[PDB]
């Protein structure tokens, strides 16, 4: 499995199958800061899946591994800004990050074997 471009269209179906979970629905966009008026105290960086997808589709992600550090973001996030472990969005986060990083794995693996293939010589 050696094409050095496939990650693409692997990360844009995972990210499709992230959009049909009911637990991605928090993730998809931005937070109303009058519905949480101290969100950006906590949080210096953003991230949502729709940037996430619109990186990619713009052609401004150059490897998995950057999309990967996004996607770890938005969950990164979600526990830095929950008051409790046991909170309805926070479990919503660490399902979804769950399957994340299930599925991401051979994509990774497979985008850094087919770089050390045309590396070879
Ligand atoms: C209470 C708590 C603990 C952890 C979080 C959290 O990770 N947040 C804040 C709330 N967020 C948000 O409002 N997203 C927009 C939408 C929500 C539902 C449909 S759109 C997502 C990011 O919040």
């Amino acid at each position: 499995s050696y094409d050095i471009q496939a990650w693409k269209k692997q990360c844009e179906e995972l990210l499709n199958l992230i959009f049909q979970c009911e637990d991605s629905e928090p993730f998809r966009q931005p937070v109303d800061l009058l519905e949480y008026p101290d969100y950006r105290d906590i949080i210096d960086t953003p991230m949502d899946f729709a940037t996430v997808r619109e990186t990619l589709e713009a052609g401004n992600y150059e490897s998995p591994m950057e999309l990967c550090k996004d996607v770890r973001l938005i969950f990164s996030n979600s526990k830095a800004y929950t008051p409790s472990k046991r909170s309805r969005i926070y479990s919503m986060s660490l399902r979804l990050s769950a399957f994340f990083e299930e599925h991401i794995s051979s994509v990774l693996s497979d985008y850094k074997s087919a770089l050390r293939f045309h590396k070879r010589n």
